C-alpha cells in the first residue's frame, strides 16, 4: 500500500523511507529535515529516472503520477526568500519574506500594503491560527502557498 522512496545526495548518500502516495512533496521535504537536519526551504528534489514534470510542494506523488518506488536526487540551494499568497475577503496579494521572519514582520507588510492594521489581522495557515511570536518555518508555510485573512476589530 506503500511505495519506496529514495532521496539520494551528491555523493550517493541516500535515505529511503515507505511513503504512502498521498504524502506531499512538502512533507517529504520534511522526512528528509527531520535525517538530515537541511530546512524545507533549501531542498530542491528532482526525479533521477525521467516519459517526462517538475516537483510541485503543494501537490501530493500520486498528483504527479508517482504512485510507484521513485528514486529522487537531493540538491541544497543557499538561504533565499520566498512569496505567500495573502488571500483577504476580495483579493490576494502576494508579499516577499523570508522563512526566518515571524507572523508580526508580515503582518506588518499587509498592514503597510492593505492598510490594516496589525491587531486586526487574523492569520490562519491550513485552518490553523498563526501567532505574531512564531516564525513562518515553524508553521511549515510553502513557498507560493496561500495564507487567509480575517478581520477581527475587538
Amino acid at each position: 500500500h506503500m511505495v519506496k522512496v529514495q532521496v539520494k545526495q551528491l555523493q550517493g548518500m541516500s535515505l529511503t523511507r515507505k511513503v504512502h502516495p498521498s504524502t506531499t512533496v512538502w512533507e517529504l521535504k520534511g522526512e528528509i529535515e527531520k535525517e538530515w537536519c537541511i530546512p524545507r526551504y533549501q531542498q530542491r528534489l528532482a526525479l533521477q529516472d525521467n516519459s517526462n514534470p517538475a516537483l510541485r510542494d503543494g501537490d501530493s506523488l500520486a498528483a504527479h503520477g508517482l504512485f510507484y518506488d521513485i528514486v529522487l536526487l537531493l540538491l541544497c540551494t543557499e538561504p533565499q526568500e520566498m512569496e505567500v499568497l495573502v488571500k483577504d475577503s476580495n483579493k490576494t496579494t502576494v508579499y516577499t519574506v523570508r522563512p526566518t521572519d515571524t507572523v508580526k514582520q508580515l503582518k506588518q507588510q499587509i498592514y503597510a500594503c492593505q492598510h490594516v492594521p496589525v491587531e486586526q489581522q487574523r492569520l490562519t495557515y491550513e485552518t490553523k491560527e498563526l501567532e505574531n511570536h512564531h516564525t513562518l518555518e515553524h508553521y511549515h508555510v510553502q513557498p507560493r502557498s496561500t495564507i487567509y485573512l480575517l478581520l477581527r476589530l475587538r
